[PDB]
């Protein structure tokens, strides 16, 4: 079965064969789509075929499908498999693996960089010292003064479920978020639950608008440990709007580097559920979603006052105009001073070129339109006139509960 | 089976059961979504007439009364006898309202029961439907302060007799590509404009033509006719700061009357049912202007702006789009001509989905659609999740009629 998708700017047709591959299921049926829905231990027995298929994909990409190498491979994790249960990656399918799961990602508009991705394979780690070591040289590394560089630090794969590595954080850098008793929040909303969490934990908070998290990093399935990042190791941009100059007395800055560190990532049936992976941001993350969202730092107001618009009626669009000007002023900052971002316009074109590319060698690119149309200015980039397949490839990434919710406390 | 739908910026939970009674397809599976594609007999006419009044006599209240049993009997006799039926007025109005309230694309739904229905089943000429369709247009208009609407003309018998309104809208501007190559006018409607050129029109060829109308009546070869100008209320664009503004010469018309969609109820077909309401800005602004294949006008207003053009990322697509939907929305409140805004439209949606949640278990929405083309994620749309799925009375989309229709 082959299907169709239209881009209805460009009339450009491409076919999807890929969807052909996809195993795992979608929440939608013939009754019922579930395309805006936001989320939607493993014995021998369902193992060896998701070994299987993997190192049938892998062997295929290295052009060795069928080969004396490929055999023995197969042959060699499947003993390990009914020997000890479950089995280990070589370096290169752990590579190829974290790839993929990258490339997979429907939700990912930064795809077409894909293929470079630098892997740190942390999985002779054994303790909470050892995974603040190699986070601290994943962002160091990521970082790059500005030039950012995308990364991903794998942790040793799930056994038996009580043994796991977790990154307590939701990502290697936030900064933290205070419920006041008159029920303001200070500092970023969407972290106070897990800023709570440190403070029990131990940690003495600054208390500021703009704290930078410390580390609870899980070894082992052993209880957590806090850490501080060093600060020469946290890039901090302050925002400022180039031709506004009460926008910098906002007293706004973010941090330059968006690494991901919740996720589980699944190759062959195996599960890495510390896996924190970095790549660079699209302004549009920080001057819509973290500083506009209502939940988040809110700042539409305060802007749209110091510029004066009309705020009477909605249908000034102060919003919309407020919204721009703050976005403006994110890319700005960090062109100004050499941190790698993309604008919107930019990242969305690259991805319908990588797109059609991935139809052409491929025979498909999986894509969540609900995710990859960015969060203002829709219809005015080619994304938003792009139809689109969404299905799940392995390897991929995935959601987890918050270990708070399901780890068992030693004490 | 009982789902649940989230709204992210409040955590309201709503739970839907209405989804159960979903009767057609979504074009998804469990393997692939399609979410974003745009597209995806006497024995089958009683279950649907069935089903239809069934939910007719459950919303007045009388669920297995005699007359519901009497009706379905009566309708039952209908369809044996001559393999169709005929509505009763209440059960037209009441399926033309529902069709609206079902529409899973359409974000100005809390409106859905202050719909006017003209009935035009007595139509049986074009000289007819254009009467009824101008009657439509004066009495939607209503000199600016717009009314819903809809006009129904006789439905499908054997597909040889439909009657079509061959216009996307009742009111629409030409498409004329050039020798010199580009596009003069709207290019989404530069076929249809060859259509009715090579059907007799005279193009005064400019830049916002009212088109004329096409109309076809039992399946017969369809003709056009002119709007009296007089019913045609179109609002000069001006911005309320850049003065050049008015100078870019545009316009937009005030009726947005959408006319190639075919209304199902109980198992009939009203391939011929123009409706109308009224545009929320950036139906305009953002993509009848801004679209590249449409007026595509956000080049040229930059330039008046003098934003850096230079480089993607000085945002200056997105400050002249936010400027001219400031334009769009700012002339027609000045003309007195109702309009709404995306923030204002989709807060009513959110009351509205609550509303249905609580009287109905739930409300179909389909959130690619709903979520505006600028400014997604500060309306409160884009953090709510929506369920989508297909419920009868519907309109649905056919065939344009020049692939159909024999001469
Ligand atoms: C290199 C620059 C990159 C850019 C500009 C980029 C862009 C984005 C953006 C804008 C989103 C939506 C984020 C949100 O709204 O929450 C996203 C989602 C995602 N990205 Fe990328 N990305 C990049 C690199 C990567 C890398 C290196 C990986 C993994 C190796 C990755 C994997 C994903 C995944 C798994 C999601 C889904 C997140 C979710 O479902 O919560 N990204 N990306
Ligand atoms: C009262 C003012 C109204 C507002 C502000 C409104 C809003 C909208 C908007 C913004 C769209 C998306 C249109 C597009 O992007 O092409 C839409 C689609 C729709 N609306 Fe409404 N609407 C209104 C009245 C009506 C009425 C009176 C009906 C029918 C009786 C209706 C039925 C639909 C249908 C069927 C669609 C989508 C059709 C499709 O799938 O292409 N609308 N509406
Ligand atoms: N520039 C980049 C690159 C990769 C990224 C990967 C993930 C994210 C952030 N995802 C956060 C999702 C938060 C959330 C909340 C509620 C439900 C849900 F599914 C996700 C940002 C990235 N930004
Ligand atoms: N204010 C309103 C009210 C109701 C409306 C109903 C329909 C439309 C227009 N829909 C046109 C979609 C055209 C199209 C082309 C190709 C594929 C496809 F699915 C739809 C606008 C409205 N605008
Ligand atoms: C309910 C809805 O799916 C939810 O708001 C989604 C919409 N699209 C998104 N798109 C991106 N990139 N990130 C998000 O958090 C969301 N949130
Ligand atoms: C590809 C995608 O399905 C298509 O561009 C859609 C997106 N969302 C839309 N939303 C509305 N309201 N109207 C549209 O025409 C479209 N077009
Ligand atoms: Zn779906």
């Amino acid at each position: 079965r082959f299907l169709k998708v239209k881009n209805w700017e460009t009339d450009v047709v491409l076919t999807d064969t890929l969807h052909l591959k996809s195993t795992l299921e979608t929440g939608c049926t013939e009754h019922i789509c579930m395309g805006s829905i936001m989320l939607p231990v493993r014995t021998k027995d369902q193992l060896f075929p998701l070994a299987k298929e993997f190192l049938d994909q892998y062997y295929s990409s290295i052009k060795r499908f069928g080969s004396k190498a490929h055999m023995d491979r197969l042959e060699e994790v499947n003993k390990e498999i009914e020997s000890t249960s479950t089995y280990q990656l070589k370096d290169t399918e752990l590579i190829y693996g974290a790839k993929h799961a990258w490339r997979n990602a429907s939700r990912c508009v930064g795809r077409i960089q894909w293929s470079k991705l630098q892997v740190f394979d942390a999985r002779d780690c054994t303790t909470a010292h050892g995974m603040f070591n190699y986070i601290c040289n994943h962002v160091k590394y990521a970082t790059n003064k500005g030039n950012l560089r995308s990364a991903i630090t794998i942790f040793p794969q799930r056994t038996d479920g009580k043994h796991d590595f977790r990154v307590w954080n939701s990502q290697l850098i936030r900064y933290a978020g205070y419920k006041q008793p008159d029920g303001s929040t200070l500092g970023d909303p969407a972290n106070v639950q897990f800023t709570e969490i440190c403070i029990q934990q131990g940690w003495k908070a600054p208390r500021g608008r703009f704290d930078v998290l410390p580390l609870l990093l899980q070894a082992n399935g052993n209880d957590p440990e806090l850490f501080q990042i060093p600060p020469e190791l946290v890039l901090e941009v302050p925002i400022r709007h180039p031709k506004f100059d009460w926008f910098k007395d906002l007293g706004l800055k973010w941090y330059g580097l968006p690494a991901v560190s919740n996720m589980l990532l699944e190759i062959g049936g195996l599960e890495f559920s510390a896996c924190p992976f970095s790549g660079w941001y699209m302004g549009t993350e920080i001057g819509v979603r973290d500083y506009c969202d209502n939940s988040r730092y809110n700042i539409l107001e305060e802007v749209a006052k110091k510029m004066d618009l009309d705020m009477r009626k909605t249908s000034s669009l102060w919003k919309d105009q407020a919204l721009v000007e703050i976005n403006i002023a994110v890319l700005y900052s960090f062109q100004s001073d050499k941190v790698t971002i993309v604008d919107h316009h930019s990242a969305t074109e690259s991805f319908i070129k990588h797109m059609e590319n991935e139809y052409r060698c491929r025979g498909g690119c999986p894509a969540d339109w609900v995710w990859i149309v960015p969060p203002m200015s829709g219809s005015i980039t080619p994304v938003f006139h792009q139809e689109m397949l969404n299905y799940r490839l392995t390897p991929s990434f995935e959601y987890q509960p918050d270990p708070w919710n399901t780890h068992v406390w030693k004490g």
